[PDB]
């Protein structure tokens, strides 16, 4: 399990709940310095829990697919709450089985589907540590809108920053104030799964892209990435996709 509390948090406490996060899902290679997370998991070992505290004490248990960093649900007291998708139905089985009941939220966990539910794109919801305790005081009882704008808050500021340093170093800019995520880090979330592909393939072009990806870099302004000596692969993506789960 990982753990972490906003009360008393400062960059250096998120940086380390981060590294434990990452450090939490395993590989068996690396590829170009990279882990690579595995192609699959039998059973309950699956699933990474998290245990988020927010200002005030009061805690959930977020539960996360360690092949591909899903969030799949959450306990809160004695509900768990799981998307609605069949991957989170599995989870269910291995997950959060001293709970008095399971509500399936009313959408699916992607991006797509939980702004529709939220009512606002990520673009326009404010993010940060302020922003993750409010979402945790919203999850600890159900409210399925506002769950939607909380879970993009909560998605954002564990899976992808351990997906990313230059998003965990966004997620740390916004440690005292929230602030709607840069064009850089909307870029990288919706690219994980093209950069780890593209990155697996380089392996065998002599690391070069077989396709090249177009990111916005920190600075707002784009950068085609077509080889491995890019800063994106060289710093900032953490964790690979498996070839085989794309
Ligand atoms: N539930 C959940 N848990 C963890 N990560 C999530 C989740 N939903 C979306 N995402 C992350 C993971 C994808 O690689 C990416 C989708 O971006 P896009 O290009 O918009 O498809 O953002």
């Amino acid at each position: 399990d990982v753990s972490f509390r906003l009360s008393g948090a400062d960059p250096r406490s998120y940086g380390m709940f981060i590294k434990d996060l990452r450090n939490a899902l395993p590989f068996r290679e690396k590829v170009y310095n990279i882990p690579l997370l595995l192609p699959s998991v039998s059973g309950a070992g699956r699933y990474l829990l998290m245990h988020l505290f927010n200002y005030d004490g009061k805690t959930i248990t977020v539960a996360v697919d360690v092949t591909n960093v899903y969030i799949m649900g959450y306990l809160a007291d004695t509900t768990s709450y799981f998307f609605n998708e069949p991957a989170a139905e599995l989870a269910s089985q291995y997950v959060f089985r001293d709970a008095r009941r399971k509500i399936t939220l009313p959408y699916s966990g992607n991006y797509e589907r939980l702004q529709i539910a939220a009512g606002k794109p990520r673009e326009k919801i404010p993010i940060g540590l302020p922003a993750l305790d409010s979402a945790i005081s919203t999850l600890l009882h159900y409210d399925s809108t506002a769950a939607a704008g909380a879970l993009l808050v909560l998605i954002q500021t564990t899976a992808e920053a351990a997906r990313f340093k230059y998003i965990e170093q966004q997620i740390q800019e916004r440690a005292y104030r929230d602030e709607v995520p840069s064009l850089a880090t909307i870029s990288l979330e919706n690219s994980w799964s093209g950069l780890s592909k593209q990155i697996q393939l380089a392996q065998g072009n002599n690391g070069i892209f077989r396709t090249p990806i177009v990111l916005v870099d920190n600075k707002g302004n784009r950068v085609q990435i077509t080889n491995v000596t890019s800063k994106v692969v060289t710093s900032n993506i953490q964790l690979l996709l498996n070839t085989r789960n794309i």
